[PDB]
């Protein structure tokens, strides 16, 4: 990096984006909830680009890629919920295989469950995460974890006090894409127990991934709980103080910066917005996992212990990576893809005579309960961090 350039980003990393008291979070708020709504009641339908892969084209399937689920034996009713709306929107016409995670051996009768509702030509593996590839590893002090999880948990944190919570979060930062399975993939697309797709996809994703240069796709972009990720953002700070060469030029910085909206998240952890691509839903390109700068990353914060001192999520990590890491126009929001999981939905808007979308959404609610709206950070993602090239890309 040019010390001029590098000077630069690290300015706009030790700045908020909007000096204080220029600005009202109410004003803000109305504005980027008007700004949300011009993009989500615009008529869409799918990516404005000429290299879409459809059904039966010869490429279509031929990706390397996965869906992806780490679910529990206990999960299956809501998983399978999950999988029949994936295979009715999209999966049928594609036919990628499933891959399933847990922590423990998954049942025979899981499996049976999994394969009695989808097509015998379906491929379907299932595999169990080994114990050192999960569980709280030595060098956390467990009396520290529990006196600092039983302050969270006062506070109210959700899972504060939930051990597999944490291993959870630890794991999707930073195992899975080396479970033994997952060695012979490109792409995951994550899908979780008890979500739901509304509208019809007629491209292959992963090649439209592939064939545009997109490392990442996303639905929905939150604030997340500041309480969880006290020092999540100062450490990553001195991680990229000493790894600059790993910045990318065209990060997200704008988007990590923003402290306009919820200026008290900002404040408290002392200069990240908390906003994050929401992960239940994710495709990404595993080889920028796999990368060093993701994987040095994912080893500092090991060597921290927040994920156990704090409860630092799988998103905001994964998010802090994509922004710093990462070309910000390499990373897809996939407003086609009608999505919920509790409490939010992406629900895009169609031509008029279209029947891409099933109606079992509202085009353009993000969320029934108007007190979290402040909790959407995707007009942040709008403003700041697509050029004209994602603007128009739909
Ligand atoms: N195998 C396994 N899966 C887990 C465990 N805890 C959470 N998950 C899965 O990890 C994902 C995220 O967890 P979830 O409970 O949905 O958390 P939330 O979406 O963050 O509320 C989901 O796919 C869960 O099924 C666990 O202890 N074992
Ligand atoms: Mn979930």
């Amino acid at each position: 990096h040019d010390a001029e350039v590098l000077d630069s980003i690290m300015d706009r990393l030790h700045e908020p984006l909007y000096e204080k008291d220029t600005f009202d979070p109410n004003e803000v708020l109305a504005e980027n909830k008007q700004l949300y709504e011009e993009f989500l009641l615009q008529e869409i339908s799918e990516p404005k680009v000429d290299n879409l892969v459809r059904s039966g084209d010869p490429l279509a399937g031929k990706a390397k890629g996965t869906i992806l689920s780490l679910v529990r034996n206990s999960d299956l009713e809501d998983i399978i919920s999950s999988i029949q709306q994936l295979e009715e929107e999209y999966n049928k016409n594609f036919g990628y295989p499933y891959t399933f995670l847990n922590d423990e051996e998954f049942t025979d009768e899981f499996k049976d469950g999994i394969k009695s509702i989808l097509p015998k030509d379906r491929v379907v593996e299932f595999g169990t995460i080994g114990p050192d590839n999960w569980n709280m590893p030595d060098s956390i002090d467990r009396e520290r974890y529990d006196q600092e999880m039983d302050k969270m948990s006062k506070e109210n944190i959700q899972y504060a006090e939930v051990e597999s919570y944490h291993n959870m979060c630890r794991f999707y930062s930073k195992e899975f894409y080396h479970h033994p399975l997952l060695s012979k993939y490109k792409y995951v697309w994550r899908l979780e127990p008890n979500v739901n797709f509304y509208c019809k996809i007629n491209y292959d994703v992963f090649q439209f991934m592939n064939k545009n240069d997109k490392i990442y796709g996303f639905v929905l972009n939150l604030y997340d709980s500041p309480q969880t990720i006290e020092t999540l953002w100062t450490s990553t700070m001195d991680f990229v103080e000493e790894h600059p060469n790993y910045l990318n030029v065209n990060g997200a910085f704008a988007w990590l910066k923003d402290n306009s909206q919820n200026p008290k998240n900002y404040d408290y952890t002392q200069g990240y917005s908390t906003c994050h691509f929401w992960t239940n839903f994710e495709i990404v390109d595993l080889d920028f996992l796999r990368s060093e700068p993701y994987e040095k990353y994912m080893q500092y914060l090991e060597e921290k212990g927040g994920f156990y001192y704090e409860r630092w999520g799988d998103a905001p990590v994964r998010s802090l990576a994509l922004a710093l890491f990462a070309d910000k126009s390499s990373i897809h929001w996939f407003r086609d893809i009608g999505y919920h999981h509790t409490p939010y939905t992406n629900c895009p808007t169609c031509p008029a005579d279209s029947d891409r979308c099933n109606g079992n959404c509202v085009p353009g609610k993000f969320t029934p309960w108007s007190d979290l709206d402040n909790q959407n950070c995707q007009a942040t993602w709008i403003r700041h961090s697509m050029s004209e090239e994602e603007l128009e890309m739909y």
